[PDB]
């Protein structure tokens, strides 16, 4: 159990979707480095990103217990 | 090479610019990312959304209008790509 909002299992090769807020643009950018930062070092890159000001969509695509720990990966850098 | 001087795209209901960037290489798609990321900061305009993936990169942009500073935003980011 834990606080996080739930990532989305959701597709026919199913994919794993979480929308993140972030109060301000320097938030969402200084989190969008450090998911470049983490894409860079596993060579783990998620299907898609797409983002806003204040916002960072994100969708992993089927390899899985290792696109689970990325999505762990993901929620830490979060918060 | 990939070519980034196609014309941005007027689409929507209130009018968006929409042009799609692509790339050769990861390294190719985050240098133009960071780039993006500091044209943002300079002007304080800040496109509606940013899509991307490892090598392409869809960008939105929305009207303030559209007008001219929109269309200038456009062609920056077209320069960041090697378009000028
Ligand atoms: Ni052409
Ligand atoms: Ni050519």
């Amino acid at each position: 159990h834990h606080h996080h909002h739930s990532w989305r299992e959701q597709g026919k090769p199913p994919m794993l979707f979480k929308r993140f807020a972030f109060g301000s643009y320097a938030q969402t950018r200084a989190f969008l480095d450090a998911l470049a930062a983490l894409s860079e070092e596993t060579g783990q890159h998620p299907q898609n990103i797409n983002f806003g000001t204040t916002y960072v969509n994100i969708t992993l695509d089927a390899a899985g217990e290792a696109e689970r720990a990325f999505a762990a990966r993901v929620d830490a850098l979060a918060g």
